[PDB]
């Protein structure tokens, strides 16, 4: 029991635009509070756990600032921030972060890492914007989270946290290897990953949560850490959203899966000790890292 | 696929054989490894194959299972490129019609001095060496370490290569290769991937500890990385094995053929010298270079700096 934290992975079904903000809320205490009656230390939120996913929406480039948060936490989230203090529970939590940052206002899609005695460990914001900056018409859905959004700059950080060490990403940052790679050159232990999936209707959902699961898996066993991967999933307001919420394994093993698509808590045992071993052995075989023959990965954005 | 998975013969839809070798010990004749190169390149020949993915080290026993003086291997290296051994193989793949690729151990006169690659030659099908690999990362010990149950002398008899990972135009599209454990760094496959690799060619020696498992957790592993590295290139991937028992060494087996999605399309099912093939539409890597993986649109590199200025 050296550094192993039991974590629970909060899955959340649909948000519409009709839900209220003061009931979502409501939805991911009752969450926490599974989690805790289930031994967890740590909770993980979905991305942009706050609202509806409002990039499927065509609006003006800041007519979207009733979904974001004025501060974190705000009244609105404050329950949230006092129940897991009071339970000695952390967890992290997506939201759409509104902040005066030199002198101007900036957007960004945020994860924040809370933990057992309610201190703010720290935050990461979104790197990869999916979707696009313009209407689409020939989409079936719109997915406009580069009109409402900038690139974050934070950086993929890495915190000591939870005895150990913790990282974050979120939603489509999932599927670029340099994600979990930045991460493991800083010994990361422990990914927590939400994200908002739109699923297209019509088969090619099972392949996409191949490639859900692909992504994860490798990038657990790749880097020997920990990765938890979160779904806010269903179907908000005629748009189906993907679940199948993981816990995976430093060695790239699923050991915890939503079968759902509602608001539904994995929980596994996630023993720190175990990225330890993967990652170095005193007697080790796997080849030390050889970047004078990396240098096209921070050289060129696109191909040759 | 439950259906018949060939397809006919296409511009760039390109005929694959994944041609997985069998145990070769110690006492095997050099003639005995060429003429089995040989048979699999005919079998392969016979199914239409445009291409054959021979494995890593593929004219000898695994031997740096074995201790020697750092010169003390040279006779399992070869004198050139092709030989008096080898040239019967290029001879039958240019009568045939058929490239390949071919890992093996090799000698060169370079800078002064005598250096030791291990390294993959991509063979084009009018017989034509169009590029060259030399292994990067370097797996095991330069040492004997008595505490271990199977020695792995890699870095004791080989150089890091000195060609990068290369991409050539070559089989209609976009080919590169890589060899063995670079298979587990993501980087192998991305780097290739930024020069817009259709097909990345991997043969391997993988030693399997004495089991008995977690035997199939080494199979998962094996498969995942080139799973995931296919599907995040957007590009087809061929892993093909050296397996069996070389002298009392297991080595694992599984060659498969992954489509730039990531599904395996072709898999061994034995541990001995075994045909796979597949037919591999090029054109099918626009499937994700066009949005999900179009590198200029989603990239972000002025974050990854890490990854180069790294150990």
């Amino acid at each position: 029991m050296t550094r192993r934290i039991r974590i629970g992975g909060a899955q959340m079904g649909a948000i519409s635009r009709s839900d209220s903000k003061k009931e979502i809320v409501d939805r991911l205490i009752a969450l926490l509070r599974q989690a805790s009656e289930k031994g967890c230390e740590l909770v993980v939120f979905p991305e942009l756990a706050l609202s509806t996913f409002f990039p499927r929406w065509y609006a003006e480039r800041d007519g979207m600032d009733g979904y974001f948060e004025d501060g974190m936490p705000n009244a609105a989230t404050l329950p949230l921030f006092e129940e897991a203090r009071r339970l000695g529970i952390g967890f992290s939590l997506g939201y759409a972060e509104l902040v005066q940052e030199d002198g101007r206002v900036r957007r960004f899609n945020t994860t924040v890492l809370v933990e057992r005695n309610g201190e703010i460990v720290g935050k990461y914001r979104k790197i990869h914007l999916p979707g696009h900056a313009e209407y689409e018409p020939e989409r079936s859905h719109q997915h406009l989270e580069k009109r409402y959004f900038e690139v974050g700059n934070t950086g993929f950080q890495v915190w000591d946290a939870f005895g150990g060490r913790v990282g974050m990403a979120i939603c489509n940052d999932r599927r670029w290897v340099e994600t979990y790679r930045v991460m493991g050159l800083q010994n990361v232990e422990l990914i927590l990953i939400g994200y908002n999936t739109p699923v297209n209707d019509s088969e090619a959902e099972t392949l996409g949560m191949f490639h859900n699961h692909l992504t994860m898996q490798a990038g657990a066993y790749q880097n020997s850490t920990w990765v938890v991967g979160v779904a806010k999933a269903g179907v908000e307001d005629g748009h189906r959203l993907m679940g199948g919420s993981v816990i995976v394994a430093p060695t790239g093993e699923i050991v915890a899966q939503a079968m759902t698509e509602g608001d539904e808590l994995i929980v596994a045992d996630c023993d720190l000790d175990r990225c330890r071993y993967y990652k170095s052995h005193i007697f080790n075989f796997a080849a030390h890292r050889r970047p004078e023959f990396y240098q096209r990965i921070t050289s060129q954005t696109g191909v040759e």
